C-alpha cells in the first residue's frame, strides 16, 4: 500500500516532464509561422493550417504524458 | 502515511521542470514577432495575434505542469 | 510484489521522458514546412509529404516510449 | 515528521530546475530585441514593448517554479 | 530477487530516453530536405536518398536504447 | 535529523542546476550585441544597454536558484 | 549479490542515455550535406566523404555508451 | 553522520551539472566575436570587450556552483 | 562491500551521459566543415585541418567521461 | 565507511555531466572558426587565435568538473 502509492506519485510528477517538448515545440511552429508571414504575407492562408496541425501534432505528445499521469494519479 | 507525504513533496517538485518548456517557448515566439516586425514592420498587426495564440497554447503545457504540481501538494 | 509494482510505476513514468524528442522534432519539420513554402509557394505538393513522412517517423520515436510505458503500467 | 521535512527540502531543490527556461527564454527576447534594432535602428519603440512583454511573460514561467519552491520550504 | 526485477523494470524505462535523440534528428533532417527542396527543386532526386540514409542512422541510436530496454524487460 | 541535514546537502547540490540557464542565457544576449554592433556599429550605444538589462534579467534567475541554495545550506 | 546485480540493469539503463547525442549529431552532419548539396550540387563529391567521416566519428560516441551498457548486462 | 556526510558527496557531484551552461555559454560568445569579425574586421577593438565581459558573466555562474560544490566538498 | 560495488557500477553508468556532448560537438565542427566548403570549395585545405584540430578538442571531452567510466568499472 | 565510499563514486560518475557543456561548447567555437574563415580566408590569422582562447575557457569549465570528479574518486 505505502510504498506502491508513493511510487504512483512520483511517477506522475516525472511524467510530465515531457511535456517540454511540446511547450518548445508548439513555439518553433508559431514562431515560423511569423517569420514566413514577415518574408511573404501573401502566403498567410496557406501556411496557417500548416501551423495548426504542426502544433496540435506537437501538442499530442505533451498529451501522452499527461496521461500517464493522470493514469499514475487516479487511474 | 509519511512515506507518501514524502513522495507527494518530491512529486510536485519534479513536477515544475516542465515549465522550462513554456520559460523558453514563450521567449521564441516572441523573438520571431520581434525579427519578423523589424524585417517588415507593416505585417505588425497580422503577427501580433498569431504570437498572442502562440504564446497561450505553449503557456498551456507549462499550466498542465504546475496543474499536476497543485493536484499532488493539495489534492 | 510491493518494491516490484513501485518500480513499474516509477519506470512507466520516466518512459515518457523520450517523448520530448518527438514534441520538438515534430515542429521542426513543421517549421521547415512552413520556412519552405513562404520562401517558395509552388513547392507546396512536393514538400507537404515529405513532412508527413518527416512527421511520422520522430512521432513513433516517442510511441516507441509509451509503449514502453504501457507495458509497464500494466 | 523527519522522512517528510527531508522531502520538502529536496523538492524545494527539485522546484528551482525549471528557471534555466526563463534564464535561456529571457535571452531569447533580448537577442531578438538587439538583432532587430541593429537591422532597422527604426523599428526600436514598436519592439521595446513586445520585448517587455515576451520577457515578462517568459520570466513568469520561472517564478512559478520558485513559488512551489517556497510552499515547499516554509 | 524483489530488488533485481524492480532494477529490470526502472531500468527499462531510463533506456527510453535516449529516443529522444532519434525524435529530433530524424527531424533535423527531414527539415533540412524540406529546406534544400524548397531552395533548389531541381536536386530532390539527389537528396532525398541522402535523406532516407540520415533517417536510418539517426533512428538506429533509437533502435539500441529500445534494444537494451527491451532486453531488461524480457 | 541525519536524514533532514542530509536532505539540505542534497536538495543544495540540485538548486545549483538551474544556474545553467543564466551560463547560457546571459551568453545568448552578449552574442546577440557582438553580432548586432557587427553588422552596425553606430548602433553601439543603443543596443549596448539593451544588453545589460538582458544580461542583468536573466542573471536574476541565476540568483533565485542560488538563492534557494544558500538557505537550504545555511 | 542481489543489490550488485540490480545496479548492473539500473547502471545499463543510464548507460544508454548517450545515445541521444548520436542520435542529434548524425542529423547534424547528414542536414548540412543535404543543405551544401542543395546551395551546391557540384561540391556533392567533396563533401560526401566528409559527411561520412563526421557521422562515423559521432556514431561511435554512441557506441562507446553501448559498450558501458552491454559491460554491465553481460 | 555517514549518510550527512555520504550526502554531502552525492550533492557536491551534483553541483557541477551546471556548469554546462557556461561551457556552451563562454563558446556562444566566443563564436559571435569570430562570426562578428570575420564579416566585419574593422570592429574587432570595439567587440573583443565585449566579448571578455560577455565570456567573464557567463563562466561566474559557473564558479557559482563550484563554490557550492566545495562548500559542500570541504 | 555489496553497496559500494553497486555504486561503482551505478556510476559507471552515469559517466556515460557526458557523451552526449562530443557526439553533439564533433558533429557541430563537421556541419561547419561541410557548409564552410559548399559556399566556398578552394578553402576545404585550409578548414580541413581545423575540423580535424576541433574534432579532436571535443572528443577529448568523451575520452575524460568514458576513463572515469571504467576507473569506476575495474580500477 | 561502505556507504560514504559508495556515494563518493556515485558523485564521482555525476561529476562528468558537466562536460558535456565543454564537448559542445569547443565544437561551437570551431564551427565559427570554420564559417568566418570559409567567408572571408583573409581573415584566418586574426580569428584562429580567438577560437583557441574561446577553446581553452570553454574546456575549463570541463577540468572544474573533472576535478571534483577526481577529489572525490582520491581524495
Ligand atoms: C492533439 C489534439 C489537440 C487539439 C488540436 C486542435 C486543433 C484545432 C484548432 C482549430 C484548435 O482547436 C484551436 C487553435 O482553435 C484551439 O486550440 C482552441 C480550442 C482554443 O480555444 C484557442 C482558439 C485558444 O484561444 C486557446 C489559446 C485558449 O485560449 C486556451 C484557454 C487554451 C489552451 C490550451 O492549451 O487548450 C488545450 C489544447 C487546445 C488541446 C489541443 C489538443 O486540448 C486541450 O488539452 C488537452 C490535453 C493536452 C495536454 O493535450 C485536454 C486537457 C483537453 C483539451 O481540450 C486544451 C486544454
Ligand atoms: C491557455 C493558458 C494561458 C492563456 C493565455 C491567454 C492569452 C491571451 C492574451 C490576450 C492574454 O490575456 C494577455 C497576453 O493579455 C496576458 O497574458 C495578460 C493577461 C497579462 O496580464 C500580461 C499582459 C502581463 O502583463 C503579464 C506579463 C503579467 O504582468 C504577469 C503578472 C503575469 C504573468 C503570467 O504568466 O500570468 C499568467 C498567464 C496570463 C497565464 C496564461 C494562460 O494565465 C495565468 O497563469 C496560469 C498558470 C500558468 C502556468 O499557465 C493560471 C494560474 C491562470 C492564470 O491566470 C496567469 C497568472
Ligand atoms: C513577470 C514578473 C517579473 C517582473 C517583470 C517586470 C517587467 C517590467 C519591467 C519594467 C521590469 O520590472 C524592469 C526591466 O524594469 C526591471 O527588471 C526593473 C525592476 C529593474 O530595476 C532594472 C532597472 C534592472 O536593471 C534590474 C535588472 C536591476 O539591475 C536588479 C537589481 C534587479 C533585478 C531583478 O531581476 O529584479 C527582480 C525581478 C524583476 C523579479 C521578476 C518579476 O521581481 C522582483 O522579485 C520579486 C520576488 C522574487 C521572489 O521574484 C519581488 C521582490 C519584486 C521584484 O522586484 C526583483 C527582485
Ligand atoms: C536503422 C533501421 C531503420 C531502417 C530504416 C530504413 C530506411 C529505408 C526507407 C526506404 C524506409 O524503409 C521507409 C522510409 O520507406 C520506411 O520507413 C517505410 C517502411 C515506412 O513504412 C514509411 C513509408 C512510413 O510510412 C512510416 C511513417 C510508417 O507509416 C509508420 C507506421 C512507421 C513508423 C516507424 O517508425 O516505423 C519504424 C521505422 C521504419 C524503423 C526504421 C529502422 O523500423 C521499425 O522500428 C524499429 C525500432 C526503432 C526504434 O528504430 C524496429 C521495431 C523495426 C521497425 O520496424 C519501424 C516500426
Ligand atoms: C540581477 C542582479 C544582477 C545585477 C546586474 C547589474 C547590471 C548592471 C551592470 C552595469 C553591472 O553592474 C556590470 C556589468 O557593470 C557589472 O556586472 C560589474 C559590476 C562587473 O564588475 C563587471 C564589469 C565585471 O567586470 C565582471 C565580469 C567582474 O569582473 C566579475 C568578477 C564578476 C562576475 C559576476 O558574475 O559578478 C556577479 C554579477 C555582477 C551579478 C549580477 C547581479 O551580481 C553578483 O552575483 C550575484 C549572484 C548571481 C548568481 O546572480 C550576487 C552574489 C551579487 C553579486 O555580486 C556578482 C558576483
Ligand atoms: C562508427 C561505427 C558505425 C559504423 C559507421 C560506418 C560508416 C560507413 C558507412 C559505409 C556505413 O556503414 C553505411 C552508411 O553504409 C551504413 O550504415 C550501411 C552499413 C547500411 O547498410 C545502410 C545502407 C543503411 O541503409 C542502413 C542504415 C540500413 O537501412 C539498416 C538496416 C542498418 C542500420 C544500421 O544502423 O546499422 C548498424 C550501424 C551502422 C552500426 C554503427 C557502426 O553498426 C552495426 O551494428 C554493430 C553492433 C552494434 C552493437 O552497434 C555491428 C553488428 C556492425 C553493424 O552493422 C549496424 C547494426
Ligand atoms: C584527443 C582525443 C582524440 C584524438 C584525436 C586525434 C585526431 C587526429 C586525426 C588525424 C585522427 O587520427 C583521425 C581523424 O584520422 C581519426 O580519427 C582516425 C584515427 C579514425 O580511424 C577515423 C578516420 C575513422 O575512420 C573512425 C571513424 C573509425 O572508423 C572508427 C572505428 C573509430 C571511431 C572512434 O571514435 O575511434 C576513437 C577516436 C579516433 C578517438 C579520438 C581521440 O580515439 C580513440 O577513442 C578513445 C576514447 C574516445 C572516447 O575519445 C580511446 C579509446 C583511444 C582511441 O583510440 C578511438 C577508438
Ligand atoms: C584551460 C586549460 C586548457 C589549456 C589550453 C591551452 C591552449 C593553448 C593551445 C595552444 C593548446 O595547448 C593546443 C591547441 O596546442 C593543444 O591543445 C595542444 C596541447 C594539443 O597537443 C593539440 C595541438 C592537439 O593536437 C590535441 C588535439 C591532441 O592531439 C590531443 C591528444 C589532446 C586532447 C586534449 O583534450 O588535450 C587536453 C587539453 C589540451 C587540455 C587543455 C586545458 O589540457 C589537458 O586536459 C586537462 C583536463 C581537461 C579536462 O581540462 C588535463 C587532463 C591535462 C591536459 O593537458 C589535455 C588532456
Amino acid at each position: 500500500m505505502q510504498l506502491v502509492l508513493a511510487a504512483k506519485y512520483i511517477g506522475a510528477g516525472i511524467s510530465t516532464i515531457g511535456l517540454l517538448g511540446a511547450g518548445i515545440g508548439i513555439a518553433i511552429v508559431f514562431a515560423a509561422l511569423i517569420n514566413g508571414v514577415s518574408r511573404n504575407p501573401s502566403i498567410k492562408d496557406t501556411v496557417f493550417p500548416m501551423a495548426i496541425l504542426g502544433f496540435a501534432l506537437s501538442e499530442a505528445t505533451g498529451l501522452f504524458c499527461l496521461m500517464v499521469s493522470f493514469l499514475l494519479l487516479f487511474g
